[PDB]
């Protein structure tokens, strides 16, 4: 009842929002005949921001141009959930010597902005406007950039497909039935067809790097508080066992560099102190100096696809050609990180905070069984879980972690992560790395089955756990070869998480594969560092 | 569960004090055979210099290493006979004299550490029976990077048992007295630390900081402390009685005679060698520029907090400090953060004592209760109905006994997750009050003067001053100001206190007979900001005591 009424005053927010874009884009083309729309998208960041500088291109050429795009592949891939109204009044009152002067910048829902829901694709958040930008908005409209359009999210945020009961259902601008990512698979699909240049998203289980690898751009996910939290909505607010971080969007790693060199100003620690004043190190990302970089081609929980192993394999011989050396490096008791750790951080009070935003709502697809699963007993989880555990370890392991848990059980569990984040930085010593390489989830899945392979988070949630700076590149396609060897996947386990992954990486011909970076604590500029690296040896066109 | 008695904790107790009969005796010896070589080397002279000027002729090779060292590990050896603040002597130090590096920032500086910063072959015993006889395998981070520095640790300073406690004596190593006054308390838990720099046995030492550690030891006794970030320093391999709580933020920090000295010691940890050994903490340099600044500062002040009443000597040092301030040319505003008791009763109580004290109350099994902590460890043992019943007695008549006693529960993870959000938004609102004032420094009459030998543990609302900005994760600094006078200690039979439960009782009786002691002000800034507090601190120091810089 509630949640119905929610949904259709939420779509007519939306009709709103999509007929307000397209008579704004037809007064600016048909009085501006004389700009080419076309060398104004294919244009990268990097030239667009300085031409912008010089008045080359007038503020009002490129938001419009991006706008007119934004609202063209939003028929398609349904990304955009709110238009922001007071975008055209902040493009005249842009400061100039911003670094992201006359830069429409897309945003996820999440992103608190003033007189707009935050929805998150729950009935409650519906129907409540922040009073107040974020602090992360207000120095982007510090340094130039305009916000134009928030992006959807899959209901709660937690899961790595994109739909919800409010808005809809997110879809992958390369493929109609393949999965944008999740959860910024609203950010994935917009900047991956071209509708914005630079865009912001979350992440606690991989939320950036997902539908950057499924829709083929750079996503970087820095450390726990390099940027900051403050505005940002959720569900379970308290929850510090896995880091929480935000981060950049692009189609460039060039893109996020100068993202990031442009938040990490005064600005930033004056709003919000409670950041570190780490200056952007331009001397480490501008490096061209051999790196010891770690590598491996399979976490031995989640099967890499074919696409996957290539592209890994790919990546390390252009490194090596490079002049970089190449060491089999590998992550100690990783089921323990991902069962134990990474599951019992989440999910310490047995998701009783996460499902109070559920009460009297239509639970997606999407997420599966997520909810149904959640909404167990104590005891019936883990009567399940010593029953299923000579059968399926991986789903008994995950099983008796979504329990809940009180405050004792909380820092055994907060010093047990403290000691595996010192434990894999003593091998990151004495192995002495710069960096690592590592294999992105990929490519793009179906649609809603992302929910039903939870296993798939390997990759990502690792280092969320360990609050590691991780960033992900495209690298290459998926040839049809890579997608007929799928047939002979099977899993290391054989689970359910591995039968619907296997069917859900099918049919993938032309879709984009990512590669991971993971740098040391508080080292975002040399994460991206070696993204710059990555990307220049795979994919020349890009920079 | 099973008593096991007291018979393995007597034992380990005989065996600590063993180990600290022969620290004492193998630095008599190593004194003595250098005295003997040294006939015309002068002492006094040595001991009085500043840090500073220090560690400018060790740098230029007026004065040797050796020279440095055993005149300070002689008067280490000669202040603990009346003060009792030494619990091991470092054996392997004597090597590091000869290691150390001649362009380290801190060459051939003798550095003392609490017992929480763990030491190779050393026992980090923090008053319990079962930390003893289980040495350390390595030095930690921040022991590390003072040897990488050139700084020679010599000696490990006493700490009260399971350092919760702003007094100081355990049960295995015995009791710190204050270098000013014997019957009075030297602080804690850092008050091996300030009693062995107070009397002028250490330039240079580090302590731990949860609850005021460093600062309560510093105003006791009568030197410089600060308190920075969390963050801003390793916390790796340094040992506790509780581990994973995240909650209230546990910091370290220098402690010296001088603030200039805190500042070289900040500089000289923040370095590569920090980063590398402890990625985990952010790659910050030490600010030069913001702590050299001389420019007019917007401080924020308050002569009292509204829950701990302070004494007629806090609030004299505060106005005294207040005003000559004005004098030098920065503009005082009237300044007071929202909502304190909320911070205190609820947020660092409840944030402490999550649990209840159930891990905390593990190291306390089959070990002996030292009468410093007070009735601090039958409370906790009590059971959740027992602690929850007394909170709805006590509320109409006691309101402070009350909301302590509850937030001492045991809770689920999901009021733990309510709690730490709690926290972060107290945190953004007093920034956000920060901000309305517009203000660059903040003012605080720090807990003063020194209290009486075993009532620190009986006083626990005294905290007040200073573990609100633990729950903040305020970088506070602490610096001496003014001596009590022979008025302020009259005026004590006036004090009464703002609630008139036992905890101001027993306080007011604890700051009686006090002429003589030392009282210390708090200066506190804003997060990942400790460059810009050292700069007030200095700003402070230079206007109330002159001779010092
Ligand atoms: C975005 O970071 N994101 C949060 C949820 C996610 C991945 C996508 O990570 C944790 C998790 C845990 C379970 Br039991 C199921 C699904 C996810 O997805
Ligand atoms: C060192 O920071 N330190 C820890 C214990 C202390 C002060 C000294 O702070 C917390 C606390 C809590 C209670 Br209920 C009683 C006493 C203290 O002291």
């Amino acid at each position: 009842q509630k949640a119905r009424g929610a949904a259709t005053r939420a779509r007519q927010k939306q009709r709103a929002s999509l007929e307000t874009m397209d008579k704004a884009v037809q007064r600016f083309r048909l009085q501006n005949p004389d700009l080419d729309s076309e060398a104004l998208l294919t244009l990268p960041l990097l030239q667009l921001v300085q031409k912008l500088q010089s008045g080359e291109l007038s503020p009002e050429a490129v938001f419009f141009t991006y706008l007119g795009k934004a609202w063209e592949v939003n028929k398609g891939t349904n990304c955009v959930t709110s238009y922001l109204t007071d975008c055209e009044t902040q493009l005249s009152q842009a400061p100039r010597q911003g670094l992201l002067y006359g830069v429409p910048v897309s945003l996820k829902e999440c992103f608190s902005y003033k007189g707009h829901d935050s929805t998150l694709g729950l009935s409650l958040n519906e129907g409540m406007p922040s009073e107040s930008d974020c602090v992360v908005v207000q120095v982007l409209k510090l340094q130039g950039a305009v916000p134009f359009v928030h992006t959807n999210v899959p209901q709660s945020m937690l899961s790595f497909d994109c739909s919800n009961p409010l808005f809809g259902q997110t879809m992958n601008p390369w493929k109609s039935s393949k999965s944008p990512g999740g959860s910024s698979g609203g950010e994935g699909a917009l900047i991956g067809s071209g509708g914005s240049p630079l865009g912001l998203g979350t992440d606690i289980g991989g939320s950036i790097r997902f539908p950057s690898a499924f829709c083929g751009i750079c996503g970087l996910k820095p450390t726990g508080n390099r940027l900051s939290k403050s505005g940002l909505k959720g569900c379970v607010y308290g929850q510090t066992a896995v880091q929480l971080s935000l981060g950049p969007m692009a189609r460039d790693v060039e893109s996020l560099a100068l993202c990031l060199k442009a938040l990490l100003c005064e600005h930033l620690f004056t709003l919000d102190p409670t950041v570190p004043p780490l200056p952007f190190r331009e001397e480490v990302y501008r490096s061209s100096r051999p790196l010891r970089v770690g590598y491996y081609e399979t976490d031995n929980y989640t099967m890499p696809s074919p696409a996957m192993r290539r592209a890994l394999i790919e990546t390390k011989q252009r490194l090596e050609a490079a002049g970089h050396t190449l060491i089999p490096f590998l992550p100690n008791n990783i089921p323990y990180a991902l069962e134990v750790l990474s599951a019992g951080g989440l999910f310490s009070d047995g998701g009783r905070s996460f499902l109070q935003n559920f009460k009297g709502d239509f639970v997606d697809p999407c997420l599966g069984d997520l909810i149904l699963i959640l909404r167990l007993p104590s005891w019936f989880k883990r009567l399940l879980s010593l029953l299923l555990k000579p059968l399926f370890p991986r789903l008994a392991a995950f099983l008796n972690s979504m329990r809940p848990r009180s405050a004792e059980k909380l820092w055994k569990l907060q010093h047990e992560i403290e000691m595996y984040r010192q434990s894999v930085i003593a091998q990151w010593k004495a192995m002495n790395l710069d960096v690592l390489l590592t294999p992105m989830l990929g490519p793009a899945l179906d649609l809603n089955t992302p929910g039903r392979a939870t296993g798939a988070i390997s990759y990502t949630v690792l280092y969320n756990c360990l609050d590691f700076p991780a960033g992900v590149v495209p690298v290459t396609t998926v040839t049809a070869e890579d997608d007929a060897q799928m047939e002979l996947y099977k899993g290391y386990f054989g689970d359910i998480w591995d039968i619907i992954l296997k069917k859900a990486m099918k049919n993938s011909v032309g879709l984009p594969v990512a590669v991971q970076c993971v740098a040391l604590p508080w080292q975002e500029e040399l994460c991206l560092r070696f993204m710059r690296e990555v990307e220049q040896l795979m994919t020349p066109q890009k920079q």
